[PDB]
């Protein structure tokens, strides 16, 4: 329909989940907010329009047509008012910084330790299936109360729920072109509910210290819970993205740190750094990439296109935080660049409400693993890929170290 945007009507759904970031320095230059014709909806790729439509009094969130058929109603992601007010009321608890800060140490760190002792005297690994991701989902697991789910099952749960959620493409009728992409999707929440039904049976009649314990029974009247319909949709965004994000972010920063050496030896040097590694990670390869979106409720102009009411805008934070006009070089990593906002935890009301206990869960994790390997390398014989458009992280992170 915008003429001289015509070029994105060839833009494929590979290339984007391939590498997203030639199109998005395009967009961010010619059309802030545009359609994306293999998409079905508009993008915001700037920091300016990410940040207005995420903040602003006329949009409010709707899910992703694909999130929408993978998680159904109410994702916390996809709700208002009162019912997005109650559900964040029944996560944000354990999430509270004066709460994670009681605990987050001993439930990471000696996962952390565990996963580390399979393999730090090895010379080599691949430190996405063998320590990020496996620390990022047992550390949440065991929070929920999910102790008994072992962490290759979450892992194969996120990939799945990934895959479902990002199935974005849709046809010149605006159909979704593959279809039966959704059906892992469908056969990991078979799989989840007949793992988590029978917990969920024995926290209603017993509580305990769970996070899922207490979603049920928090700010609830005497002997009831909140209905399990009503809950899992939230169950399963967090055995997406709280599942994946974290170790996302831990392997992007260490991508991002192997790639200026000199920064990563300022870092094993110095762990107090850490933190700030991370932010420029997540900066650098935001985690949650355009998975989230929010829709017009009424006539809103932004940059320059006239919405009608009833818009939906996807919010491409990846792309915003490569924005140049905030950010010097920002394809680069550099753990000394100036400590700036960025948009990878989102913004407004609908802001991940996981900020603190995920920075720490990165933090700890890689405190530990510098620890333990102080002379980590990359292994320069395999090259390091990335994938994903919705989400994006590296496929795999083969290291070395002289034992
Ligand atoms: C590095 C790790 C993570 C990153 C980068 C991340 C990023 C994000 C982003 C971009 C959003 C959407 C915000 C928006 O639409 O404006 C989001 C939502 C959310 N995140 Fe996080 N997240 C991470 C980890 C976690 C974890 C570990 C948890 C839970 C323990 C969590 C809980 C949530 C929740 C509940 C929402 C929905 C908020 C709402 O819609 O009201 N996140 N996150
Ligand atoms: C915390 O988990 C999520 C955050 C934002 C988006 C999704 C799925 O679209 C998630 O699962």
């Amino acid at each position: 329909e915008r003429p001289d945007l015509a070029w994105l009507d060839e833009v494929t759904m590979t290339q984007l989940e391939r590498n997203p970031y030639e199109v998005y320095e395009r967009l961010r230059a010619e059309a802030p907010l545009a359609f994306v014709p293999v998409l079905g909806s508009y993008v915001a790729s700037t920091a300016e329009v990410c940040r207005e439509v995420a903040t602003s009094p006329d949009f409010e969130a709707v899910i992703t047509p694909a999130g929408g058929r993978t998680f159904g109603h109410p994702a916390i992601i996809g709700v208002n008012g009162d019912i997005h007010a109650d559900l964040r009321s029944m996560v944000e608890p354990a999430l509270q910084p004066a709460e994670v800060d009681r605990w987050i140490d001993d439930l990471v760190r000696p996962i952390a330790r565990r996963y580390l002792e399979r393999f730090e005297n090895d010379g080599h690994a691949e430190l996405v299936a063998q320590y990020c991701e496996p620390v990022s989902v047992r550390s949440l697991g065991d929070l929920l109360g999910l102790q008994e789910v072992d962490s290759d099952k979450l892992r194969e749960w996120f990939a799945k729920l990934n895959r479902s959620a990002t199935n974005a493409a849709v046809d010149e009728n605006g159909e979704f072109a593959n279809p039966e992409g959704f059906a892992e999707g469908d056969q990991a929440k078979a799989e989840i509910r007949a793992v988590v039904d029978p917990l969920i049976d024995k926290w209603i009649e017993h509580p305990d210290d769970s996070a899922i314990s207490h979603w049920l029974h928090d700010g609830m009247p005497p002997g009831q819970t909140r209905d399990r319909e009503y809950i899992y949709p939230t169950i399963y965004v967090y055995l997406l993205g709280a599942m994946q994000e974290p170790g996302h972010g831990m392997a992007s920063t260490l991508v991002g740190l192997f790639s200026r050496p000199e920064q990563l030896e300022e870092v094993v040097d110095d762990p107090t750094l850490i933190p700030r590694a991370i932010a420029e990670g997540l900066r650098w390869t935001s985690p949650i990439w355009s998975a989230t979106a929010r829709i017009s409720t009424k006539p809103v102009t932004i940059a320059g296109v006239d919405l009608p009411a009833g818009t939906p805008v996807m919010l491409s934070y990846g792309s915003a935080n490569h924005d140049t006009g905030k950010y010097e070089a920002p394809s680069q990593y550099d753990l000394h660049r100036p400590p700036l906002p960025h948009l990878a935890f989102g913004a407004g009301n609908h802001a991940c409400a996981g900020i603190y206990f995920a920075n720490h869960v990165m933090r700890i994790a890689l405190e530990e693993l510098f620890e333990a390997i102080p002379n980590l390398e990359r292994d320069t014989r395999e090259g390091v890929e990335f994938w994903g458009w919705g989400f994006r992280g590296p496929t795999s992170l083969h290291v070395t170290w002289e034992v």
